[PDB]
């Protein structure tokens, strides 16, 4: 839709998703924010501009662009105190990055505090001229984007520190609460006879939904921006921040079908088509679907995902046959999470400008126990294993910066070194099933990455990590602009009631 070189206003406006009028942080004045869009190969440069007026919801702002390797541009990542300072009120900030090496389906949000939950939160694609998953399509454009998000009608910082499912599950920015069993539901137009290539995102700071279409069935042919071979399944679910393109053949009746997304937690099932959007085809009446849900018997299983093209697993077929292996120990003390022992807190001055500035070792880098130096051009390994001491399962953890191979999956014992799905949100799964998820990355990439659960209020009660990468290379590897080198002062000397 908007870009690659485009201007994204950041306001506080009224909206209401779900017919219940609530304050919200909006891009361009929509929640969720506009289709940001370009080319493999692009430039963009994303002028985004902090109008913002409500302290509530944070009048300072920080955006990520999730998925992107951004390769000597660290310093427009996003996180809030790994990457930048908050940009500040009444000013603005250009993100200008490349993207030469990779194509698919992303997004982009807040990456200050609770802040996306509030509304800032949106797609992001980038198209390959020479997809090669172009045959199995006929129409891949805005309106084949179907967005996930959990609403809320009491704000982030308004409610319960971790809350109990969302008032409404929104498809393309609508959906159905209990006080509206009337409100407009979102419709997905479909031309009998014609293949789309749906790009699913969810947008989600919590919940995980399971997600399928009456009568229709998927072959997924990507995962979170990976090309993978075609898999036909009937239902995906999909967790917080993770992606997938999916082929619809609009081959059915032209009739109107129930599209469906089931949270995990909240207000769970289809009475009054909550958790529902329709799809119609051309020259079917503007009715509601009355189609009724199958059993899902081809459900999505992580492990049946292998690449489009042969990919090589970093390090060696065996547990621990890496350059580095590092196992992540969870705990949970009530209101905030534990990585091996620390509870992630924010740093007065940005990871990155830590390193900027000289720091280069774990000992010397803010916070403490929170780092971890990474060896160049090496394989590294990580595993999560689940635990009940962190409740929340199961828990998506994302890796800034990077793609990493899923050795072993949720609900797996397997450990695939040959032709794992390489993706950048992976769940961890659940104590029950003595899961162990495993991940396998190669370090080519100088700089801080943000390693974090993407359930946001676990986020924000500190279930985050920092892989500090080829530090003493940082600098040289990744110039800052002016722009970004004052947005620390222009932020500290904001009144901390204009933050
Ligand atoms: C900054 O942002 C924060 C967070 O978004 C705002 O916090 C809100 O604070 C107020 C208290 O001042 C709370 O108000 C409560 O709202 C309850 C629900 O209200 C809805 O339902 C009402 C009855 O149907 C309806 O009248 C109301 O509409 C009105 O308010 C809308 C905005 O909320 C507005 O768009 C409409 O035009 C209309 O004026 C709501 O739809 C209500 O039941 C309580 O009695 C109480 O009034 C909010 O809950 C807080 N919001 C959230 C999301 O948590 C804060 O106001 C913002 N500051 C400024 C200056 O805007
Ligand atoms: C989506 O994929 C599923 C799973 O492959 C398809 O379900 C299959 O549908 C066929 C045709 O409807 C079923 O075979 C038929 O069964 C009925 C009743 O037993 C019988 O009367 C017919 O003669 C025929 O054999 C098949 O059982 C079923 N498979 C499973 C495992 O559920 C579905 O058709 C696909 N949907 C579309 C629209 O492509
Ligand atoms: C949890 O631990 C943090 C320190 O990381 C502390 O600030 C907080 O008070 C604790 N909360 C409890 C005891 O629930
Ligand atoms: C998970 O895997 C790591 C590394 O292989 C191992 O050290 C750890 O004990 C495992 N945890 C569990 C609970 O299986
Ligand atoms: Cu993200
Ligand atoms: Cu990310
Ligand atoms: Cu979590
Ligand atoms: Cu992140």
């Amino acid at each position: 839709g908007v870009g690659p070189v485009a201007d994204n206003t950041i306001t506080n406006a009224a909206t209401s998703p779900d017919g219940f009028s609530r304050q919200a942080v909006v891009v361009n004045g929509v929640t969720p924010g506009p289709l940001v869009a370009g080319n493999i190969g692009d430039r963009f440069q994303l002028n985004v501009i902090d109008n913002l007026t409500n302290h509530t919801m944070l009048k300072t702002t920080s955006v990520h662009w999730h998925g992107f390797f951004q390769q000597g541009t660290n310093w427009a990542d996003g996180p809030a105190f790994i990457n930048q300072c908050p940009i500040s009120p009444g000013h603005s900030f250009l993100y200008d990055f490349q993207v030469p090496n990779q194509a698919g389906t992303f997004w982009y949000h807040s990456h200050l505090s609770t802040q996306y939950c509030d509304g800032l939160r949106g797609p992001f694609v980038v198209y390959d001229p020479n997809d090669p998953h172009a045959s199995r399509y006929d129409v891949d454009n805005d309106d084949t984007t179907i967005t996930l998000a959990d609403w809320y009608h009491t704000a982030a910082k308004l409610g319960p520190a971790f809350p109990n499912g969302a008032d409404s599950t929104l498809i393309n920015g609508k959906g159905r609460a209990p006080s509206d069993s009337s409100a407009q539901l979102s419709v997905v137009s479909v031309t009998k006879g014609k293949r789309y290539r749906f790009r699913l995102v969810s947008l989600s700071c919590d919940p995980n939904f399971t997600f399928s279409i009456d009568g229709h069935n998927n072959t997924i042919i990507e995962t979170d921006s990976v090309n993978s071979q075609p898999l036909n399944t009937d239902s995906i679910q999909i967790f917080a921040a993770q992606r997938y393109s999916f082929t619809l053949n609009a081959n059915q009746a032209v009739d109107n079908y129930w599209i469906r997304a089931n949270p995990n937690f909240g207000n769970v099932g289809f009475n009054g088509g909550i958790n529902s959007a329709i799809l119609r085809y051309d020259g079917a009446p503007a009715v509601e679907p009355t189609t009724n849900q199958s059993t899902s018997t081809q459900p999505l299983n992580e492990t049946n995902l292998h690449p489009l093209v042969s990919t090589p697993v970093p390090g060696s077929p065996a547990a621990g046959g890496v350059d580095k292996a590092i196992n992540m120990a969870f705990n949970f003390n009530g209101s905030n999470f534990f990585i091996n022992g620390a509870s992630f807190t924010p740093p007065s001055v940005p990871v990155l400008l830590q390193i900027l500035s000289g720091a280069q070792t774990a000992q010397d880098l803010l916070p403490s126990g929170s780092v971890y130096t990474l060896p160049s051009n090496a394989s590294i390994e990580i595993s999560f294993p689940a635990t009940a001491a962190a409740p929340g399962a199961p828990h998506p953890f994302h890796l800034h910066g990077h793609v990493f191979a899923v050795v072993r999956s949720a609900g797996s014992t397997v450990y695939n070194y040959s032709n794992p799905i390489f993706r950048d949100v992976v769940s961890t799964g659940t104590p029950a099933a003595g899961d162990n998820v495993t991940i396998r990355f190669l370090t080519n990439n100088p700089g801080p990455w943000f390693l974090h659960c993407h359930i946001d209020f676990h986020l924000e009660g500190g279930f985050a990590v920092v892989q500090a990468e080829d530090v003493p290379d940082v600098k040289a590897t990744n110039p800052v602009p002016q722009a970004w080198s004052d947005l620390c002062p222009t932020y500290d000397a904001n009144a901390p009631s204009d933050q």
